[PDB]
């Protein structure tokens, strides 16, 4: 039984989820050439408005922050518009959404704005090349100055005043999966010698900096964050990390924020760096809700809820191969099996 899963779930005096289910946040490449969610992106996340929450796909803040192929934005009125269409189309379906607040730093491609800086904390380069497109590879960051990171700051801030007009319930800001958030967390990424490097309180001051612009806009009860203090995704690992985030989470404990987001693919993964899975460390760490996610079932999510483990379930790829997730759950009726094949459909 996964009864626990349609808890009610009180974020806070703001927001109250209907169930413990998040879709979790899902790049899919689909939004038009101005990088505006179209009609098809509507319909697919108002299918889905039976999941308590919604974390839309990660959605840039402006151009440099582009690494992949008609990702969407949300600094443009037109691309403001495109999104105030899907939020409405949820909440007419009873849902809520959260927009996801992206920028890819080192991770960014050039191809995608015109040959500019391609940005991070340190000119450290990442292997390879973009997936999915012919020949792009990746280039040498420029390590961001003072003032471009103030600037980033405010594009944050400015992104997350835009998401009021378009209609989201609030922002999960993009601290994760290698992006440029989690670059200035990781000592493989962030090499500086200044006030955004070296030592845990510098290392974490460009995601604290971040986190108060976007409340100083929308409040702490519409601001979450996602975080991946363990390294996989476009990241190597140093075991010099773990003080990073023994810092940062009772720092953010103190903004009292909607969640904090694992970003992991498979949290039944231990880390020898955090001694453990990725959401045990967290859990040991920080003792606000916190969504788990990562290769969990409806069942292992509610023994783990049921086990204090973590608070709510982001659920990602069942979410693509069953846009009923959340009936079928319900119903105890068969899932289908994600299959990477799934993603050339936006259904
Ligand atoms: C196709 C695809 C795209 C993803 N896009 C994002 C993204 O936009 N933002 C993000 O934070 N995580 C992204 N993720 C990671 C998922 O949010 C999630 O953490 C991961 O899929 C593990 O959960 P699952 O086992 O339930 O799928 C993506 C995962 C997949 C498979
Ligand atoms: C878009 C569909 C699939 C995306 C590709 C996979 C992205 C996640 C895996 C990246 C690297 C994982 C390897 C983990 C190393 C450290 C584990 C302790
Ligand atoms: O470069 C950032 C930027 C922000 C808002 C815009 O409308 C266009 C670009
Ligand atoms: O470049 C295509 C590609 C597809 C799936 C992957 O996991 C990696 C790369
Ligand atoms: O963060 C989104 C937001 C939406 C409506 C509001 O009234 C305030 C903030
Ligand atoms: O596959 C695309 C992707 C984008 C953002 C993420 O955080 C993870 C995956
Ligand atoms: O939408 C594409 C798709 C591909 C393979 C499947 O098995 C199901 C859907």
């Amino acid at each position: 039984s996964v009864e626990n899963l349609f808890d009610t779930y009180k974020l806070n005096d703001t927001i109250t989820l209907k169930n413990r289910i998040l879709m979790a946040p899902l790049t899919r490449c689909m939004a038009d050439a101005n990088l505006v969610p179209t009609d098809d992106m509507v319909a697919y996340y108002a299918r889905r408005a039976e999941a308590g929450l919604i974390i839309s796909e990660a959605t840039i803040i402006r151009p440099d922050a582009q690494g992949y192929p008609n990702t969407p934005g949300i600094f443009t009125q037109a691309q403001i518009a495109g999104w105030r269409k899907v939020t409405d189309a949820v909440h007419a379906n009873g849902g809520k959404i959260f927009v996801q607040l992206w920028h890819t730093g080192r991770v960014a491609h050039p191809h995608f704005f015109g040959g500019g800086d391609v940005l991070a904390p340190s000119a450290q380069k990442i292997e390879g090349s973009v997936p999915r497109m012919r020949e792009l590879t990746y280039v040498t960051p420029k390590a961001v100055t003072v003032e471009d990171i103030q600037g980033l700051v405010r594009d944050y801030a400015k992104a997350a005043e835009n998401v009021i007009e378009a209609g989201f319930d609030g922002v999960e800001i993009h601290g994760a999966n290698g992006y440029l958030i989690d670059q200035f967390l990781h000592h493989d990424s962030n090499r500086r010698t200044d006030e955004y490097g070296g030592t845990p309180v510098n290392m974490s001051r460009f995601a604290l900096e971040v986190v108060d612009a976007i409340i100083a806009r929308i409040g702490h009860d519409r601001t979450g964050l996602r975080i991946s203090p363990g390294a996989y995704f476009n990241m190597a690992s140093d075991s010099r990390d773990r003080v990073v985030f023994d810092y940062l989470l009772p720092e953010l404990e103190k903004r009292d924020l909607a969640f904090v987001h694992i970003g992991i693919f498979d949290d039944s993964i231990e880390f020898d760096y955090l001694g453990g899975t990725a959401s045990s460390y967290v859990r040991a760490h920080y003792g606000k809700t916190l969504v788990g996610v990562g290769s969990y079932s409806a069942e292992t999510a509610s023994k783990a809820i049921a086990e204090d483990k973590f608070d709510l379930i982001a659920i990602g790829r069942p979410f693509i191969a069953n846009p009923d997730y959340v009936a079928k759950v319900r119903n105890s009726e068969e899932l289908v099996a994600y299959s990477d094949e799934m993603l050339a459909s936006l259904i």
